[PDB]
């Protein structure tokens, strides 16, 4: 029963015999590693507690593959979760500290890039919160994906130092280490058994983050893989010898699988570098799970039982190799028979797509996999054998050149001649989505249009063969981390209209908010929470952009991956034009046409997407002409937030009036951030695409802003444009006729507008409808300009927006997914 | 006041919430973590204790520097100063494991190589138990020097496994760094100033390993360096293009330079690697010296007390660096003129030599010192030319000829051209020994011969000027780690018959001993507690070499660095020629002509050293065969036991009945093992050599074994062998043929021989007189046999070693350094 007594106590004890600096003086640096151990002094309590209980009753655990989590900070939510908020902030009060300046000094954990990750980590914090036996499986990277600066010149790229002093929150296991393969050959044994022998041998080296549940004991685990080899390998004839470089050769090609997140693969060393880290991830995480699933069972350890106990969810293509490898195991390692292997492997692996198109599903060259991967190979050609044996029985030999048809799009291997064909260079390729839909009993999109597009446009083939294994789970986010703590002042808002706390795990009771809406009272305290989290913004963006902007006017935000189909362009267009329509017109007519704006950008580009890059770069250039425009003042500014992470986020979306979602319509599969956005009474403005449908039809048409074509349209407005018949609005050749110029930038943009021009060609006439759609686009932020005028009308919306977003809970979405793929059941820690 | 209970509680706290290891069970590497813990933390408090007083009080503070501490393992030795040994096994007890068990999961900290920094280590434990103000500075060597193995093909090295999970001691301090230059150029500013720009940054972090005193919080610090860079150096663009390498190419290059000891230095690339070691080291700790200095100082910062408050103690060349970097930082950084440097400098630093040849005394290419340290190189230049102007000025232009020669031997540079000399390709070299001597204050040799010798023969002239300078400080070793801890049995002897425990501390009191030499009981006792020592070797001997021996036997032991000139080779000569006599008897004779050994070797080789390594192999075979001959039995053993080290060594030394030291006469400054063996009631045979004059003279020369020539004699009796008058002993001969016959090998050894015949040529012609001494050698030996027959006289010449080890007791050596040359007074630390 911690208290603020014991708290300052646990943090003073922390801060002297665990020290990991000089022991002079109590900075915030130490403060928040001291604060930080006595939290994981908690965490390690229910961690153990946790793994006893599950280690004796031996129910089925369920495991999340991941090639990314997004965890960001830990410390506000481990104890949001533990309930001590309080008392945390009462022991630092005393230690002469506030509890958010110490928060401020944690790195989110750089161990995730996107909306993939962010699921994942939101994930985990449902799983524990609901008391779901289920850990998560991770790379440890060092460096992330990259930290992000914005310099005079845009974006540049900084490898992150989120370890540069070490995780006070990780437990490493020294005793937890597994053998990993790559190259080497295979050959059978006198026993008749396949044995693949030399290659490359590294080790892989767990450790542990506690990932605590809200209002429980249950603490989970995110167990992740460090790479290294021991100290033996250290070439010390080479060291001495004067080549240091030579000797430290096999440490470096090791450890470099867990430096940063999807290494540039242009270079056969990249796609090398990206393969193992795949293998590392799954063979790591498998030894781990058959150790934990071969204790548990003690004496009688009968296999068939292993699904029974076992699910493992491959978040995306990447942990595709799950497949083979368990196979491998089984077979090589434990003797099985292929049938007895495969029903296992089937009955354990599931499947999870986010990708609209067919292309972007994952394939790799046969050569290199089967150099990397040898016995994988072969098992991944046996079991496209039997597919194709039976694809043949299924659906005959009769009709053929269809049938040859039905082989060409369900088999695994690309290129590939045929066992026995009855029939009478291109290269030869893996394809990892075949193999997942294959070897798992289940495969689902994250939400319901594109759970539709997976069964209808994708895997139409699979789907007929097996309809049984399709099925939809749509996305959702915690309402622990992006209501509950990153939000207090709604959070108090929502306790006192819904008349209790239980919201934070009965999140329905958000709709009880409905009848409420149109309350002078709750519209008043409404706006002040929204008032009050902007202001944590306004200092924010002062240190971090250098701008100083007003509370007093709408937060339109775009938050998100810098890429040409996100169309972060569009927003900057209809910026650019409500600009140019100020300036021609007098200062009394600016009032009456536009609000005060704060248009908030924030995302990272690609280092090597020349355009992506030029777009921040533009962003920044418009923002530094309009910011310092003194017949625009306070009336509109720009600014590009650097290193958007979950830091970032938890800091805009309490504070967002407007969020952009704008996508060429279709594209998205589902996107998260809008459901946070929802969560926290923004409104959004945004295309009929991915979750914005699902929102739109929740929270209500009325209090969404709806635009631009659809996923219907798009493939016909391509064959315009192409045959040469699209007519640009009038409006839009005003903007790019603006840009040319000059009047934000001696910086070029003829390569920019390059891009929107022409009828043909790779990199340009205008893929992604940015002027098509940019009429409706304008058109309807003037009526954001409208509703925002109507205060009563706009925190109606607002409240609506909070009322209807209660289903994209992550704690639904994992019900779901316990329920209906892993069959699995909640377990009690007392 | 830590009990059995609190201690217990300790343990399991840390088992459970500092973990490192999973939770289940409590194995030996987890409960020796856990106890090491337990014990860090009442070293924290005290350090602590000890570094508030230091900093408040401001008294003078010593800085002992040194490439290498030979630490060993920790753990008994911290409960041991602390008193705490008896809690901490009951405690063990409880957990159910034993004391011993824990203690040896601990691995040796690979911080050092040899005598030079096992003095230091000794010197450190002193300084402490002396309430002594100092600290020790290092480098953090990843992975040592290297560990020996001994295969069927002999010595193989490896990397040291010591920090593979890491160090529960150590305590790094991540506020402590410092910044280290490399390259770059200088220029002078507008105000007159050098600037030292460009070239390689890197930075030095200092992690703390505590160092208790006995009976005293005195808890001093062994500060140790390892050196790194920031994670933004990590070159993500050269990363993802899949060049790897380059990408880690900053960091590799940095850290480097803390991963061995004395690495490769034959290429340029490792004496640059050297060099930067060096640097590292003095910088990273005068800064770090400076900055304490300056802190403490408060508002008024008189710079010419710095001497006054700073001794900086240089333990050999390697260190050398600190003068001129001091002269840097005083005159760049605090803006002091030349002179005012000059004096602080050289009335901060001291000198220890460690050599008997001029020859061995650091040298480094002018060019490459110039290249990597610009300014450094500036001030060696400046120092230089006023010692020629002062020769200039004492000796006068009157002789000439000879004053050239002054110049010749005393200048810093060699091969350079002199400011104006008067007067009417060879390479241009900095002598580091030299610096030394000019730069500090104080030169001191490690024994009474040695220091003479420095005077007499190296430093010749410098003594001339300035005879002020030379002292003598003859080494010790600590009574604490060589005595008390080591050997129980005997302890509880000395405590014992001296009526108290003093003697730990007042050592001198191990005198007291003499009168009882020939007490019959006592020499009961005494013979008891070796033969117990010899009984954990003998386990140990089985487990490591593989060799079963028997206690009731004399253990004859040689454990030193591989080399010619230390004379493995005589010993092993010695022991095949007792073996051929053996084998040309009958039985009964056997056992009346030599008594019982086990002959125990020791020690690592130079990996490239071509003899030293082939000498290792020779033993081994020898033992192969003699130990496996059915006609030798127990009456001869030969063992080589791998990894020769502190522990080791702790574990030999009190089980020791003779000990060998029989390098060439001269050759050997001190040594320290010997020291040692003498504490624990070994007798020794050795030469007239190094400390052996010293021992002998304090134990009494019939309680120790002489032979062979003299340091007067070797220069004869190279003249001899050269003009070709040598004639060989009958019975070295016979060795010789009888190693040719194949007795013990298929291997060759035909290149061994080889080195011993001849009367010219490098690498050949006997030079270190194993064939002259070996008649001395053999018939000292049979001595030996007789003196052990008599076990009421062998007893009395064991007591009489311990009876008169007392002056080298390290406490002795630092008392002295403390008062002559650094000026420092105790601290109490209540
Ligand atoms: O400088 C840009 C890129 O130039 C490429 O170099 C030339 C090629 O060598 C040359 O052969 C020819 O290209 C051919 C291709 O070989 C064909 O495959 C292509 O076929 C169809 C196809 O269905 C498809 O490409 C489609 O194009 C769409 C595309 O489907 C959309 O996704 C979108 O493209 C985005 C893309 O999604 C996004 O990732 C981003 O891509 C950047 C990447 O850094 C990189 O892929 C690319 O590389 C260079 C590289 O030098 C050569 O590959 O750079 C882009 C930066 O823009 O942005 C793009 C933006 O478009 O939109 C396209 C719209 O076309 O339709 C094509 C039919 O055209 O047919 C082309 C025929 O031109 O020309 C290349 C250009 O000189
Ligand atoms: O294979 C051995 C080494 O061979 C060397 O190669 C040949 C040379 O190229 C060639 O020029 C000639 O060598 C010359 C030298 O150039 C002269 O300097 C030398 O001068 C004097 C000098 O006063 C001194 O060397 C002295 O020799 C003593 C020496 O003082 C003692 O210390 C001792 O030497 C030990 C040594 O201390 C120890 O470290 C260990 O050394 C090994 C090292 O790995 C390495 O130095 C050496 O390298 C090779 C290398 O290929 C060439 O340098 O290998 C040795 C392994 O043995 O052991 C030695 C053991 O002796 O004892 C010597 C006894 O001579 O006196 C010489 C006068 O001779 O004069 C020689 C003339 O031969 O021949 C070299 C041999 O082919």
């Amino acid at each position: 029963a911690p208290d603020a007594a014991s708290i300052t106590s646990s943090i003073k004890y922390h801060a002297e015999f665990t020290p990991v600096f000089s022991p002079e003086r109590f900075e915030l640096p130490k403060a928040f590693f001291a604060t930080a151990q006595s939290v994981r002094d908690s965490l390690l309590i229910n961690w153990n507690a946790t793994y006893d209980i599950y280690e004796k009753l031996n129910m089925k655990q369920a495991y999340y593959l991941s090639m990314e989590f997004l965890q960001g900070r830990a410390l506000l939510n481990a104890i949001g979760n533990l309930e001590l908020t309080g008392a945390f902030a009462e022991a630092l009060k005393n230690l002469g500290h506030n509890l958010e300046n110490v928060a401020s000094q944690e790195p989110d954990a750089a161990l995730g890039n996107g909306g993939l990750g962010r699921l994942a980590s939101c994930f985990l914090d449902s799983l524990a919160t609901l008391n779901y036996p289920a850990w998560g499986y991770g790379l440890r990277y060092k460096y992330g994906l990259f930290k992000q600066r914005i310099t005079k010149d845009g974006q540049e790229e900084v490898a992150e130092d989120w370890l540069e002093i070490g995780s006070p929150w990780e437990v490493v296991r020294n005793d937890v280490s597994y053998p990993i393969k790559f190259y080497g050959k295979v050959s059978t044994g006198s026993d008749g058994k396949r044995y693949w022998i030399g290659g490359e041998d590294i080790k892989a080296v767990a450790y542990d983050v506690p990932i605590p549940g809200y209002k429980t004991r249950t603490t989970i685990s995110l167990r992740l893989w460090s790479t290294q080899v021991p100290s033996a390998d250290f070439d010390l004839s080479a060291f001495n010898a004067g080549e240091h470089t030579k000797a430290c050769e096999a440490q470096a090609n090791a450890e470099k699988i867990c430096y940063i997140l999807y290494p540039g693969d242009e270079s056969e060393e990249g796609k090398i570098l990206r393969l193992k880290q795949q293998y590392t991830l799954c063979s790591a995480s498998l030894q781990d799970i058959i150790s934990r699933f071969e204790r548990r069972s003690g004496d009688r350890i009968k296999w068939e039982e292993f699904p029974e106990k076992v699910a493992v969810q491959m978040n995306d293509t990447h942990p595709t190799l799950c497949i083979p490898e368990l196979m491998r195991i089984l077979i090589d390692l434990k003797g099985l028979n292929w049938n007895e292997a495969w029903n296992i492997t089937q009955r354990t692996v599931a499947y999870t797509n986010h990708t609209v198109l067919p292309e972007a599903l994952e394939k790799w060259s046969y050569e290199l996999m089967q150099k990397l991967l040898p016995r994988h190979v072969e098992i991944i050609e046996a079991i496209d054998e039997e597919l194709v044996h039976e694809i043949v029985l299924k659906y005959g030999s009769m009709d053929l050149n269809k049938l040859e048809e039905k082989l060409t799009t369900m088999r695994i291997l690309e290129n590939f001649d045929l066992p026995s064909s009855v029939a009478e260079i291109p290269p030869k390729k893996v394809r990892m989505a075949n193999l997942c839909v294959v070897g798992g009993h289940a495969v689902n999109g994250v939400a319901e249009i594109h759970s539709e597009i997976v069964k209808e446009e994708v895997f139409n083939d699979f789907y007929e063969l097996w309809p049984e294994k399709f099925q939809n789970k749509t996305n959702g986010v915690t309402p622990r981390r992006w209501i509950r703590f990153c939000n207090p002042p709604l959070s108090a808002i929502i306790t006192k209209w819904t008349g209790t706390e239980d919201w934070v795990l009965k999140t329905e009771k958000l709709a009880e908010l409905q009848k409420f809406a149109d309350n002078e009272d709750l519209q008043n305290e409404w706006r002040e929470a929204k008032r009050s989290n902007k202001i944590k913004v306004v200092s924010f963006l002062k240190e971090k952009t250098g701008y100083s902007v007003v509370p007093d006017a709408m937060f339109d935000i775009q938050v998100k991956r810098i890429h040409e189909y996100k169309r972060q362009l569009l927003n900057i267009f209809g910026i650019v034009y409500r600009y140019k329509k100020m300036k021609e017109m007098t200062a009394a007519e600016r009032k009456t046409n536009f609000v005060p704006r704060v248009c908030i950008f924030g995302g990272k580009a690609f280092a090597t997407y020349v355009q992506a890059k030029r777009i921040v770069k533009f962003i920044t250039d418009v923002g530094a002409t309009i910011n310092h425009d003194p017949e625009i003042g306070d009336l509109l500014k720009v600014v590009f937030v650097p290193d958007y992470n979950v830091s970032v986020a938890e800091l805009l979306i309490p504070a967002s009036d407007l969020s952009e979602h704008i996508s060429t319509a279709g594209m998205e599969a589902s996107g998260t951030s809008n459901m946070k956005f929802a969560m926290n009474g923004c409104i959004q403005i945004g295309t009929l695409d991915g979750a914005n449908v699902e929102i739109r039809e929740e929270v209500g048409e009325e209090n969404f802003f709806l635009f631009g074509a659809q996923a219907h349209e798009i493939a016909g407005l391509r064959k315009e444009r192409a045959d040469g018949k699209f007519v640009p609005d009038e409006r839009f050749e005003e903007v790019k006729e603006f840009v040319r110029s000059g009047a934000f930038g001696s910086y070029n943009y003829d390569d920019l507008i390059g891009s929107l021009e022409g009828n043909e060609g790779f990199g340009r006439a205008d893929y992604f409808l940015v002027g098509k759609d940019f009429p409706s686009y304008i058109e309807c932020q003037e009526k954001v300009d409208e509703a925002y005028r109507d205060q009563k009308r706009w925190t109606t919306m607002s409240i609506l927006n909070t009322a209807g977003s209660y289903k994209f809970s992550s704690d639904r979405t994992i019900h779901e997914y316990a329920k209906d793929i892993w069959n699995i059941e909640a377990v009690e820690i007392a």
